[PDB]
């Protein structure tokens, strides 16, 4: 698709076989996903948001679905506002921005 | 242009007679900037992402030349670690994401 910005670009994506909303992010380096299981070991990260940094579970190779688009990829697990998915699995998808 | 998503999306801008560079952001609402000065009126807001929330000084109707292209809107000030274009401009430009 060709999304517009009038509105919050807002996908469902499939991730562990659950449908989630989440949020298309350019200004993201990383997916981050709220509370939730996931399969496989994790490692640390520290991300800093526009309030500060925080710890969140770095878990790689997984498998998600985003706007109907195969990705397999690094998902950070952590208490963000909302799911975004950031330029490590826009880039999978070939998302590129346009004007 | 077309802007693929290997690395951040930054971009030149021209803000209260300063130049900047700033991130083409699709996951914010708004436009945000670091501590800078710009005329006029303003009042606080609060805004929120991880890390938590940060204050900000709101200004209303100020134009900001993005990647050569001239846009008027709200610009929130304060302490944010990136400068951020948010959709409130990004659409201005004509902006949309695209795979
Ligand atoms: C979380 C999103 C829902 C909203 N943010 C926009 C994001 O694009 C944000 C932008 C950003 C980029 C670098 C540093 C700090 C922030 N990136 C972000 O946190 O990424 C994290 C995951 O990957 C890593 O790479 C980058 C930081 C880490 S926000 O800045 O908090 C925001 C909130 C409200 C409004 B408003 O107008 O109400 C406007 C903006
Ligand atoms: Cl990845
Ligand atoms: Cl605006
Ligand atoms: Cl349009």
């Amino acid at each position: 698709p060709q999304i517009t910005l009038w509105k919050r670009p807002l996908v469902t994506i499939k991730i562990g076989g659950q449908l989630k909303e989440a949020l298309l992010d350019t200004g993201a380096d990383n997916t981050v996903i709220e509370e939730m299981s996931l399969p496989g070991r994790w490692k640390p990260k520290m991300i800093g948001g526009i309030g500060g940094f925080i710890k969140v579970r770095q878990y790689d190779q997984i498998i998600i679905e985003i706007a109907g688009h195969k990705a397999i990829g690094t998902v950070l697990v952590g208490p963000t506002p909302v799911n975004i998915i950031g330029r490590n699995l826009l880039t999978q998808i070939g998302a590129t921005l346009n004007f």
